[PDB]
């Protein structure tokens, strides 16, 4: 493979490492053949969690067919579909070493807390025996390009595609000191999107347990953070900084935002 | 602290991440206040090993006085001085939470294998109960600027200051297939210097055990790698890629190489 070049930046146009030295994952920053090897040597299994409740079951067929084409291909994958409609999960043919489980789910407050509470419950009992990493994403999405082991790390979040260019003042953090998710006006590294985060099983157990326990405190006090579990994810990732950050290549909406020059690939995008 | 800037590279002139997403540590890539916090929260202790054999005891006074001014200040440090002359170790006053132990050492083949064999022995029995990370450096050096927790990671090596600009063909890797340290002409990421490497205790136990066991094989076969334990360190770090790489700011010789523009700081330098 090509020799890395010490006196040429892998990118001239974007930050590729955070000020706490976590990589920011853009095309042109990684050699996938090296990463695939390192992860295959550990026989890595990736768990992918997705919620498909009420009408969202309609997004599963394309989400799964495209995941089969672009997500962790060559590695072991276990999809966990959380749904209120097990009979509406489509039977998608899977590649070798890939499996899918359906987890049936049973008041808008529990609906707001559902993702973090359910991942926390299942992460303890046990995603922990079944996978090495857990990745949580939204279901109204499709994979268009490679999303692979470059993202794997103890803890990651993803730059929200509407905010990667913004000053922190513009970030839609929870701004009321009465909320657990409160971030003051002068703090904040990045604005992470709730639609794509993950990490090792242990770090995901920690994060979801924290967010779930924080949301319950908010509820008991009659406040709901401006962007619900996303507000709390952002507070969590401020205090416990992610070990990689994914660029917006990993979470994009082409209808809303087009295809700007700093994105060399659009890997995982909103469905219209 | 300042908000990271997504659309501005932390550096426009150098690579700051390897193609396996390990940071390459240059000035302007890290915020030390954030890193100091994360490491203090874990009460991190860093072990620093240095050999001072025969006339090299003469380098210890300046090496230690300058380490006190610039190495891991604010964190716990344990110096381990390996020497054939315990009475020639100078009594240098140490800052709080810092300690020094003298380890007395007892045929040019064992001399060649000494660093890796001795660190491996002591790393097992036990640096392992005393520190969280181990850093190994040469003693004929002085600290001139900050060398701190930005370097800490499971496994690191440092770019040799004579080779960071070179194509791999120019790297003085061991080139004879009869050596354990053999690297072919078309392989190699970087040329790491034997004078500054480290990592977690476990990863240093592994690396030194590997290099020691490889050198013995070479000896039994009547070959000595062109650059001795450095040749083997380079073979090791090719097959087990470091999780951070330090730039040549961390290992420089101003007499030989001057002060080029890509070095914003000269942190740890050769003594004339
Ligand atoms: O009735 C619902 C509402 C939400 N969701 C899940 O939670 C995510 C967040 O929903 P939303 O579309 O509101 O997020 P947005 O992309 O519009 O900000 C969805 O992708 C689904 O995975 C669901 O399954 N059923
Ligand atoms: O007689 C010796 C030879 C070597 N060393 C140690 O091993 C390192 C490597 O020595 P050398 O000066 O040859 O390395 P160089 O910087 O010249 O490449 C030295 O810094 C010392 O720490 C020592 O203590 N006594």
């Amino acid at each position: 493979y090509p020799q890395p070049k010490v006196l040429t930046p892998s990118r001239k146009d974007v930050l590729v490492v955070t000020p706490w030295l976590a990589p920011i994952v853009w095309e042109g920053t990684f050699n996938i053949d090296i990463l695939n090897e390192q992860f295959r040597l550990q026989n890595t299994t990736i768990g992918l969690t997705v919620f498909a409740i009420k009408k969202y079951v309609a997004f599963l067929k394309l989400f799964l067919e495209t995941a089969e084409k672009h997500f962790m291909v060559g590695h072991r994958v276990h999809y966990y579909v959380f749904t209120d409609q097990p009979a509406a999960v489509p039977r998608v043919t899977l590649g070798t070493g890939r499996q899918l489980s359906v987890l049936e789910v049973g008041r808008w407050q529990d609906v707001s807390m559902r993702r973090m509470e359910m991942i926390s419950d299942f992460s303890e009992r046990r995603f922990l025996s079944e996978v090495d990493y857990l990745v949580s994403v939204d279901v109204d999405m499709e994979f268009r390009d490679h999303v692979g082991v470059e993202i794997l790390t103890p803890l990651f979040g993803t730059l929200h595609p509407s905010f990667y260019g913004s000053s922190r003042e513009a970030f839609t953090y929870e701004r009321r000191p009465q909320s657990q998710a409160y971030i003051p006006k002068d703090e904040g590294d990045f604005y992470y999107m709730g639609a794509f985060f993950g990490g090792s099983v242990q770090e995901v157990q920690r994060l979801t347990r924290a967010c779930h326990q924080a949301m319950m405190v908010d509820q008991a006090n009659g406040i709901e953070a401006v962007w619900h579990d996303e507000s709390h994810l952002n507070k969590y990732l401020l205090r416990h900084k992610p070990t990689k950050v994914l660029s917006p290549e990993y979470l994009w909406d082409q209808q809303l935002l087009g295809w700007p020059a700093v994105l060399r690939k659009l890997r995982f995008t909103a469905v219209p």
